[PDB]
């Protein structure tokens, strides 16, 4: 606890896109707003799982 760290898998941002590349959505039109917090890896697609998997897996 008290230190916030996410899963391996994923990076630490200080300012990233609330909308990332998706399954769902390929390229979803949100204004552009530094948001922290951990984010997936360039090159995957986040699910409607709560995953991110790369886009050709997709």
């Amino acid at each position: 606890g008290s230190m916030i760290r996410c899963p391996k898998d994923k990076i630490y941002k200080f300012c990233g896109s609330p909308c990332p590349p998706s399954c769902k959505d390929l390229t979803p039109n949100c204004i552009a707003v530094c948001k922290k917090g951990c984010f997936c890896r360039d090159g995957t697609v986040d699910n409607n799982h709560g995953k991110c998997v790369k886009k050709e897996n997709c």
